[PDB]
């Protein structure tokens, strides 16, 4: 038998096919509401270090009047 398929990556937990978006470059787990981020070529298939549609990543780099130059 000859196999064709465009099915390369399924969710390692739910076994649901990943949904490749180009917003933040994410593979959305279309059942768990998760999204594995593709960090320019390298996809992070780690759920804890990925992003969710329920839980976004809060990133605000030090809101402070910090002394610089010297």
């Amino acid at each position: 038998m000859e196999s064709r398929l465009l099915d390369i990556l399924v969710c390692p937990v739910c076994k649901g096919r990943l949904e490749f978006q180009r917003a933040q470059a994410e593979l959305v787990c279309n059942a768990d509401r998760l999204a594995f981020p593709v960090r320019d070529g390298v996809p992070i298939m780690l759920e804890a270090e990925a992003r969710s549609l329920d839980a976004e990543a809060p990133a605000q780099p030090s809101l402070e009047h910090h002394h610089h130059h010297h």
